[PDB]
């Protein structure tokens, strides 16, 4: 179903395999397989001759002044796995490891790494059988150490390497007995070819960008719900304003907001350019409404830029040395340095914090009667019961998540240690931890967006009540935001009705289970995600 | 065993109860109990009279313009728990919750919160029976929301509140049936008194400072091992140098290094002031050795300052309004704002990153033959086996942890949202997330220090070999570092011997299990901690 | 020379006007002047008809619920200049004030602002006569207050508005007297159209990008000289490696290094795949050299991204309300939010810090005989004089500037105040202080790079001495870095000679003067900058 070797992988391809279990297959294309065999031939012949190659007939890192004889060329590679067995911290999520292996297979198919096809198939097999090596969150300065757990597991080096076999923990040798596979012995270069790359960090980063794209589209849907709850105007998104300031991101954002807001009963419909006075209100919407597309443009634009860079990283040969069989040569290079990943993730986190903080400003308007254009304080539901404080707690919780996202928007690629590994790795990317930090930012932004969805949904109901005498917002919303509003209400198990808004009395729900249910629907690609799929 | 109500709690007291299960008891002192009853009396009488008190006969937050009648005064408090049920993220570790409850009990014993003794005893009971409410990592801007899970669990409000009962998950009502306790109904103020404070964040922060103090002492022991492995001099720590620059922290650090290094065979012993030329080496030790006490002083000093502030926070009445029975009055105040916690944790993280980074510089010297004063590259063990790269992987992993600690040393208290809860909480501490971030920094610094311990231990062995012809460093070290070296070797299960250093061949251990075993010994207060207990 | 209103302005166009005093003209395009006229007539009409329009018949920001009538519509615009006269701190460099007026004139030509041509012409005249209003570094959250000093000066509103007139401080009414210009009265909307855009911050930013593109080219030239000095190999830059990791930036970095190093005698020329054991030393160059194209890729690429976004912001209409004469409507909108400028500048400072850190690591290699591959300690010249310590103080100084560049690499866009201006401006960009902050980054970087260049020139002299027994690197360097080498030696006034390297004895020069002289030459677009002309249009 996903074919490896032929065409370039997309972030979506990566995500299908990682999360959804999408089957994988190596191309059968004989030029591709010839390439793989040719570099293999080449490395074999070079070691036969005792020729100097980095990490083949040489030590590793700042010990690349230790020459290694033809007779210790295999063992060299097997020892590489051992001394790199020094991971720590929590485990990566299994989907990031699936992603890693898919990328490594992709790297190898290019025929410049000198690795046996049989070692590449081992990953196809693990992918299809649902065997996932354990990889730790610490050990890479950007992925030798994380990739040695992948390799040692693939070759069944030792019972000390653990794996997940469809939800069961077991040792790698045992997993290979179950798969009817024999243990493998690394040939010269093959350890290095297994371990000397950016597959893991890029793997984590591929899934981050996937989830961030989605959350951006959900966030867009949230603002659209906010603008309606607020009786804001659609004029701000008028194509004339944005064509005269034509950043791609701003042009896209304003135009998507037009689609989102179209045919809404709750919005001030003023694409004609009407804007009479209002009281007690200001003649214009506040900045969070009015400058939405100018604010969001660079964010939208940056997430695209990063998506574009990750896609090249995913389809790169990322490894050292690179075999050039056409010239019967090998080169010592630096493609293992994941600078696009380390910096793109620093960027991704920074943008997520900027999205969260804008959304939180929309909530502050909603909750505050000074700024909500006539909604009850904290969007309380039942005003006959004076003890209700409505969403006061839900706001505070959102006020606690958002600062943290901006904190995580701090960077890490500039914090690299110049003394790293014997002073040999005097520049490095910090790409691996940057990528795991990015995963942290996305996991937390998912809970954040869930809270923002809750505010939006409750708010339109309470605006509907001001408009119609009832709480069933579905006919008053634009058809596009009605899909999302009704996806959210489906997930949380509260059906829209005319006599009740989403939240009536405080003692009637735990708001925590709604956050949890919504975050889990977003994470799983559920009905909330599908409701905004046209934006993606 | 730990008595609550009498004398001020220490960070050590907090830690014993949280981690070690130390029993707890309310004082029987009748002046203390009179105080508790008096404020209770006072609040009861005030509500009888319909008198305006914040969060008693009033709404909460920016809805404190909603007056609340005497007849809805109880329900008001019960609803406070419900609308604050909006936590998200991972759970706090159980020891931080034990700490919270201990602090809340401590707060309440001061007789200014107007809460029933019976509600204070409920916490004594939960503490002693090993019942630990679930609290989420998100919801507080600094602790209403986290404390509502504590309260609802203590009073068995609903099956939706979960708890840990000695390692088993169950619902709070069920836990109270098992403890033969009846559900409670909150009286006016009591919800607020349960929830309106800094007990959780301070709870988390108490245990962070405890663990950081320990890790500082271990880190000191590490440097002492490094200075020996390097054949550095003891002259740098000479009391004359430091008395003339007499910062407390620097005076303490240099003087402790004297004790640590005393009677070592591996150190250049030069307190007499001898310093002849050396070759090929520089006449002086590099800065990481020589400026150790000047560098560490402000760190040591800051950790003390923070310890001092947390101890006041732990023994504070932290709550609003405060009942003054002596004047038969109540005051609206701000003691719920955890500014010392939010800022002290920002500081604590920043220092941890500075400790990690200095230690990592000591490792770079150890691993690099240009700077190690004659040790093998990467501290390899068996040089007859050319494939050994020794600790190359262990270094890279340390190079990946340290940048992250400095990243976490970024601050959060300055990132507070001024729009928080209806614009009412226009300043806030971010103390709760700061504190959980601090816990992150300590959990990671524990794995970091484990790696540094491994470098030190291996290094002295390899220096011993240069000195004596064997690998048993125990008689060549100072008696103080021999305790720590032998604690580490005990934990990892490798016994010192004359024919073998800690690490001989790479394929002979997984370095990951050693990191894990050491971090877990440090976390549990094991033999590594005890080995440096004289420093604390 | 630079015609405003016709075609899109580039960052080169802006820099030439701001820095080089290039002359400027408004286009005579009749469709362009008709549009300007039409929006002018639209506002005239709407206002006399009593139409409600923001900041024209209201009420600014949080007080946009003040109805103001046509009888007060003129005095509203004039009072807008007064209450905005609240700048603080140091003054903008005059070049960024010139850029700021260039872009504001450019914005107005597009026809959606309803401003008198005569006021757009007034900016042309100031630019060409070399009259520059004083503008302060604080007052904008991203440019009402800064642009109010431009406006106030242009119309000669009051003697307290100050200008530079070709080097002499002067009040603004005095400068209009010298120009034989009459003071102007702002009609309805004109004051807002004058002050409600992104011209200043985008002005500051455009000059930043220009200076960074240049410092990137020089940086590359510095790496090429370090590579030569350390007898590194050209093999890292082989197209086969980078074609298999085809990031645009990394391809470009690799390919420019192949060009910079072409026909050097100080490299190990191994594009054939040759890689013998060194003795007793590492078979590969360290990461600073070997992962150079991979490390520089995102930076090159990011600077290009920013440059593209700034070129769009330069050419955008930034005010509010916007007049659409085709449908006879004005729209209330948000183009005045310079979000691209705030986050872009954030990114730019970040990238500069990253360039600096890589350069400083290369200096570490050169100064240290453990890693220099046989060069003398601290790149010392006269070894016979034992008291010499060569470039030891010069490295310390570089070590004190590089961490400060990475510090400035922190962001400010994410630190916006949500309670800004009566809670009306609940999102904002911080773009003005962000670009202000980028100017400080760029200025410091010009000093850092001078230090970097000095380490490179000295080191190739000493390597050439290693190779040939003399100190003239000119013959041994690749043509492309010879140009740069000679341009630096020219600027500091110490000639290449076979007998002597750049730095012989410590007491023969103040290194501080050499830093100052190279820094000034880069800032001025002098011979050091011309030496890397080739790298620039790519």
């Amino acid at each position: 179903n996903v074919i490896i070797g032929n065409q370039k992988l997309t972030i979506n391809d990566v995500a299908r395999v990682a999360r959804n279990g999408t089957l994988v297959s190596l191309t059968n294309n004989t030029d591709i397989l010839q390439g793989i065999q040719a570099s293999c031939d080449y490395i074999n012949n070079a070691v036969e001759s005792g020729e100097p190659i980095y990490g083949v007939t040489s030590g590793f890192g700042g010990m690349a002044n230790v020459a290694i004889s033809r007779e210790q060329a295999s063992e060299l590679q097997t020892n590489l796995v051992w001394f790199l067995k020094t991971g720590a911290g929590n485990k990566l999520p299994l989907a990031d490891v699936r992603a890693a292996m898919l990328l490594r297979a992709n790297s190898h198919m290019r025929g410049a790494s000198g690795i046996r096809l049989e070692l590449i198939k081992r990953m196809e097999i693990f992918l299809n059988a649902g065997v996932t090596p354990y990889v730790y969150e610490f050990g890479s300065i950007g992925d030798l150490v994380p990739l040695s757990y992948i390799t040692g597991s693939l070759i069944g080096l030792d019972p000390s390497f653990k794996v997940d076999f469809n939800g069961k923990e077991m040792d790698a040798p045992t997993a290979l007995r179950q798969l009817n596979l024999s243990p493998l012995t690394l040939l010269p270069k093959e350890g290095l070819a297994m371990m000397n790359g950016t597959s893991v960090m890029t793997g984590i980063a591929a899934n981050c960008v996937y989830d961030t794209q989605i959350l951006t589209a959900i966030a867009m849907g949230v603002h659209a719900l906010d603008i309606q709850a607020l009786n804001g105007t659609n004029q701000s998104f008028h194509p004339f304003i944005h064509n005269s300031k034509p950043h791609p991101g701003q042009l896209w954002a304003a135009d998507q907001m037009i689609s989102l807001l179209a045919n809404s009963q709750l919005v001030r419909d003023e694409l004609d350019g009407k804007h009479d006075y209002r009281d007690h209100e200001l003649i214009q919407d506040r900045y969070s409404l009015r400058c939405l597309p100018q604010y969001l443009g660079p964010i939208v634009d940056g997430i695209s830029q990063i998506a574009k860079q990750i896609e090249i990283e995913i389809n790169s040969v990322t490894d050292n040395p690179l075999i050039d069989v056409d010239n019967q040569a090998s080169y010592h290079g630096g493609n293992f340095l994941g600078q696009y990943v380390g910096m793109g993730m620093d960027h991704l986190r920074y943008y997520i914090g900027l999205l969260a903080k804008h959304l939180d400003v929309q909530i502050a308007l909603l909750a505050s009667p000074e700024f909500s254009n006539g909604l009850p304080p904290s969007l309380l539901g039942n005003r006959e019961r004076k003890v209700n404080m409505g969403l006061k707690g839900l706001q505070i919780c959102g006020n606690s998540i958002m600062p943290l996202l901006t904190f995580y928007g701090n960077s890490i690629a500039d914090r690299f240690p110049t003394h790293a590994e014997q002073f040999n790795q005097n520049i490095n990317s910090q790409g691996y931890t940057s990528a795991t930090l990015a995963r942290r930012s996305v996991d937390i932004f998912q809970n954040y967006v869930a809270i923002a969805l809750m505010f939006g949904v409750q708010a339109v109901d309470l605006r509907t009540y001001k408009k119609t005498g009832h709480y069933d917002a579905r006919a008053s919303l634009s058809p596009a935001t009605e899909r999302l509003y009704s996806a959210v209400r489906h997930v949380v198990g509260q059906k829209p009705t005319s006599d009740r808004p989403y939240i009536w009395n405080d003692n009637e729900q735990g708001l925590d289970e709604h956050i949890a249910r919504i975050s889990a629907d977003i994470a799983a690609g559920g009905v909330i995600v599908q409701a905004v799929q046209d934006i993606l």
